[PDB]
């Protein structure tokens, strides 16, 4: 679209995806949840879960707001990831790279709310020992802001899912939980928040 | 060519490959097809197919058009898919990143017309338990835009090809299936039309 | 030398590396051949080779040549390939990315004559099921433009041999032959044209 | 912050990440500690252990510091370590390249000072036989600048927790060491300057 | 340093480093020497090396020259080899792509005297059959210049060491060779020089 093209070259025009998009004395809220799709593996030897979540993840960046008026058709748009500023997102407990197997691209709305929602494929460490169980193996998976403290980005929680977990598998959930989390670190004077993913799974029969 | 090279600069100069080529009030419509060419393994305890297959994908981008009277000789162009708009098509049920294993390049024709046929090789998570039956595993790979409604980018199947599939192999094909279809997600409206592939199989030595 | 450095600031100044050099009613005519080095392994089970390729691909680019009175000592330079048009040669029986294992590098004549000579280690789908038999597995491992037709990428062969064959390894050679095809699809008026290797192998003793 | 953009406008058109930040005869010293999060696996054949270190490494750039009126609200800001002089810090047993867990970003503080806290998985070559017995398997993990002498980069050793230590898993720590010691190659006549971090670990029960 | 800064700027100003850094009709002559530090692994069914190797490569290019008088402090620099002109050594026998494991950088004198010292893991075609015998398996690794001749880069080998040769592991040595050669090729008017690393090896008692 020509009012589309009109928008991205502004878009562009003085944006740094480098720079956290505070406003003044105000912190960057973030919504985020995880959904377990499916449990691929598990490592009992190693300790570790192979496992695909679906992450949803959305904020405000007040440099993405645009004026409706002065481009009628356009309520929202497709921009690729690296294009904008993300959060600086880290599973604490990984052991391997996140694989995103979806599109890298994010919907923005015309009041600026960024929506980036991936499908991650990872591996975490966990005590995976009683997957054979009826208690089960428990993984706690934390994820926060590896560099902004929570004056600059406040991680919140948003309504979860587990309507996405795959029927078939060799494993069945016994639970799930998520816990956001806010804690001092000796380190640093200020505070860091933090998402917990618990999940509690079987070996079924 | 010559004005082959005039043209690239021009093809160019104002255009953005993150821009959906809408037209006031109009979806894009992109052409799909999926032809399965091989299935490679599958793994019984992860519950997952690895397959090939050709993509066959098609749009008009009227951003992309010119005048052949402009460029005389120019009548097609093989352009990087990196330098021009590419729908931004998910496969739902993959477990793994795509393997592309042709050259990254696309035909565009003097009306806007691109043509991108890559080979790829995916890894998708399928309930594969009755491969050793003779009535076979069933495989449900849904693909879709996973950022654009039915109103912005108009996904259509096109007429399908299983003339491809690899003769040796252990694996047989019992059948194959395309439906197109228009999801409603509890976060929106305006629905999300997606293409289903469904494969069924079975080893050809399950006696 | 003082002039090859120049005659590079030259070859870049209006280049287009995503242009076939065509020029005026002539094909770019690209001569090719493979040879096979070394078979790594094969997988009876899925069907698939592993192999290792020496191609010698050439070519004739005009836009990149000059007259060797306006740089005295320059007969050749070393052009990374990502800096020029290279065919875009597909193996059509592949099952993975290519591997290339030498420098990515090509040769360039005063008469532009492009000279890319690489060593790619690459995984084939084949009929393997007969490696043990004195017959052998047979390998039609098919190439060609992906997206040039008969009249903008004339694909000719070049006569090659097998001496470049590793004589350890699990697998002898029954028979190798190359063949240059043109074919016509039932959505183009112009043909494709393609080279096929075949290979006849089998596990030795 | 308004002044975010200001500062990393400034701090990409001057900043050369190439230039070690070594202020007129004086070294950069660089602080360095590694805590192991958790021993994956050890090949006793190949004689290799797969580990996930967390590594922190913190110096001061004077190119990099500001007064806070030069950009009013602006105490820190998450720079990419890609814009950064980062140590050319080389792991001497490394086998495999490193996979970095974390996002790739580091703190900058007002007065130049630098914090790089990435979590790395690797593995490195180690007499893993006595992985078995009662004494255990020794590693010892050595450290330091590949390209840079004492009087240019001063790797200093931080103090080191081992709270991070993974609880289940097959292996327990014997003992942990950390030594800064500073070598001299035939080569240079300046010494080299390194940390050997030294592990002690065996298979539980 | 504040010379060294102003030094980069001058050591970018028109330099290319896809050109060779000949002077008017002579060779750039590069020192070449292998180290092998670690056999890691053999595979006697595909007749494959898994190697851990210390390259030592050295040549002056002389457009990376400075006066010391005109930058103090400035006796040598660490650049990225992205940034200048590295020889074009091809591992003829390779049958994977290197892993370079040390940081990706060069030291540069005053005079232009570049030297590139990585560790390499790589994967080499070896018949290596013999390894369980008195009498050992042989490999005969070839290195050269894949584009450049004899009157464009001048292969010379330098100092063979031994000494990083690790002492756990099941392979010892039984000997290792290195010899520079100059092989003519039918292609070619000019002779391409070689130098052959050649290693006989065994599984230890
Ligand atoms: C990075 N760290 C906080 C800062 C910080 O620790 C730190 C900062 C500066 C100096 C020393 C330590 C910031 C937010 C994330 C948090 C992560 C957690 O600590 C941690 C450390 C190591 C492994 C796993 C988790
Ligand atoms: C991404 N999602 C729709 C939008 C949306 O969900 C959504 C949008 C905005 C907010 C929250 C959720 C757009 C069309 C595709 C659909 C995909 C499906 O989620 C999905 C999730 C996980 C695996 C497979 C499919
Ligand atoms: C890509 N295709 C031709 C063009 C074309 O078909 C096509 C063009 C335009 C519209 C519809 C179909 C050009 C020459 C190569 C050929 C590829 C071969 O089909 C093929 C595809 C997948 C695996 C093996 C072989
Ligand atoms: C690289 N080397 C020193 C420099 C140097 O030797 C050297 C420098 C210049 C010329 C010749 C040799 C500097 C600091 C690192 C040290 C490491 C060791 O060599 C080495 C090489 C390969 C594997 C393990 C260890
Ligand atoms: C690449 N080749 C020479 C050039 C040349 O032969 C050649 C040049 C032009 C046309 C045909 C052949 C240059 C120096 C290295 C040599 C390498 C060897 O061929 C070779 C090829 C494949 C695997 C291992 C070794
Ligand atoms: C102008 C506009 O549409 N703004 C909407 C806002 O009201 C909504 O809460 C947010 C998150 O979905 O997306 C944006
Ligand atoms: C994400 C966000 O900011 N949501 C709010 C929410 O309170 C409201 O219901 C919605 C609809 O206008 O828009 C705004
Ligand atoms: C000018 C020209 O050739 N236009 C063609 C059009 O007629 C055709 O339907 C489309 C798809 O093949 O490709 C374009
Ligand atoms: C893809 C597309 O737009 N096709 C149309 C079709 O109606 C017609 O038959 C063809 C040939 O001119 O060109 C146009
Ligand atoms: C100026 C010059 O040397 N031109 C040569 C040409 O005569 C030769 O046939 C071609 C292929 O080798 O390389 C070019
Ligand atoms: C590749 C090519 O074009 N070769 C031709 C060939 O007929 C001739 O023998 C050679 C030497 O001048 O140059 C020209
Ligand atoms: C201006 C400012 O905040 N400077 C601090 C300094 O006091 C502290 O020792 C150092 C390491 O944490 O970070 C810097
Ligand atoms: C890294 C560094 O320079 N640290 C020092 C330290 O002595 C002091 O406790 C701190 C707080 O002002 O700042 C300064
Ligand atoms: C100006 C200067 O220091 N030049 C030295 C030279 O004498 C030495 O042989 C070479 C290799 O180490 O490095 C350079
Ligand atoms: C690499 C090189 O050119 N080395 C030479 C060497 O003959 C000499 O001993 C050294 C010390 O000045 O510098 C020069
Ligand atoms: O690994 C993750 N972030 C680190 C960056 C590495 O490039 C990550 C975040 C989330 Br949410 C998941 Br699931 N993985
Ligand atoms: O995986 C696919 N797209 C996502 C890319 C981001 O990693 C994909 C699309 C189609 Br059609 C296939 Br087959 N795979
Ligand atoms: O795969 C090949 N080419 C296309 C690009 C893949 O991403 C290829 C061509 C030849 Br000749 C070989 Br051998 N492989
Ligand atoms: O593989 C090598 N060079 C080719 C570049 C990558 O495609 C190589 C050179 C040396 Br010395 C070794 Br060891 N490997
Ligand atoms: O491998 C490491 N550095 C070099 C990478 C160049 O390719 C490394 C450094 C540290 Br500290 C660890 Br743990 N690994």
């Amino acid at each position: 679209g020509e009012f589309q093209r009109k928008l991205y070259k502004e878009l562009v025009k003085n944006y740094n995806p480098d720079v956290i998009p505070t406003q003044r004395d105000r912190p960057v809220t973030v919504y985020f949840s995880l959904s377990l799709l499916q449990i691929m593996d598990v490592d009992e030897k190693n300790q570790v879960v192979d496992v695909v979540f679906w992450l949803q993840m959305s904020w405000t960046d007040h440099y993405l707001q645009w004026n409706v008026s002065e481009y009628p058709g356009v309520k929202q748009v497709s921009v690729p990831i690296s294009s904008l500023w993300v959060p600086d997102l880290a599973a604490y407990n990984a052991i391997s790279k996140p694989e995103v197997l979806t599109p890298q691209l994010a919907l923005v709305n015309s009041s600026g709310h960024v929506q980036y929602l991936p499908s991650i494929r990872q591996r975490f460490s966990c005590d995976v020992s009683g997957v054979d169980t009826e208690s089960g193996a428990t993984c706690k998976l934390k994820f926060g802001s590896w560099t902004h403290h929570s004056r600059e980005l406040d991680l919140q929680m948003q309504e979860a899912d587990i309507s996405g977990y795959i029927p078939y598998s060799r494993f069945e959930l016994v639970g799930v939980t998520q816990k956001r989390s806010e804690r001092f670190y000796e380190c640093c004077k200020e505070p860091y928040p933090d998402v917990t993913f618990t999940v509690t799974f079987r070996k079924k029969g």
